[PDB]
């Protein structure tokens, strides 16, 4: 449960193997469950995120997301990856951050 | 705070969905402390894919509703948050988290 100040750089990864498989990413909060974006190896297919607050790196063969300025209100929770395949889906490790 | 039902080993539970239904591929799994466990999915009331022995669950269609009917509980395997999420336009939508745990 990587710790956070306002205003801090975050990066986010998955750690889901390779494939040319659609990936939604998402997150859990005490509010619910919250889309974020999805893509097929290195291309966007929907991306719910306001690029004033958040990047969508695909450099160095791999993708993740860039929170520009954490806020402990908005950005806490459980991140997670989610690949689709043969009617389910397969989970990255989940990664947890927090404020304070 | 964060809302929550607990339950005592051995207890049936029930989880719903509060997802408007539509005839969308919806994939149920839940979130524990070891990490994100798929469980089944179902488009309208036919499974598409479940990986839940059926001794200890029961993915229940009755209604036009999908419940997921927990047998007899058991808080090491069974607590977390459950998630149903349909699929469309290339994105996740989320019915309302629903957490359970067991007694301490």
């Amino acid at each position: 449960a990587r710790i956070y100040k306002e205003g801090e750089k975050v990066q986010v990864d998955c750690d889901l193997k390779q494939s040319g498989t659609l990936t939604f990413w998402f997150r859990i909060n005490s509010k619910g469950a919250d889309y974020l974006f999805s893509v097929k190896s290195a291309d966007i297919k929907e991306n719910d995120l306001n690029s004033e607050h958040y990047t969508v790196n695909t450099n160095s063969g791999k993708v993740q997301l860039d929170i520009k300025s954490f806020k402990k209100k908005t950005d806490s929770g459980v991140y997670v990856c989610a690949a689709m395949n043969s009617n389910k889906l397969f989970f990255g490790g989940l990664t947890r951050i927090e404020g304070e």
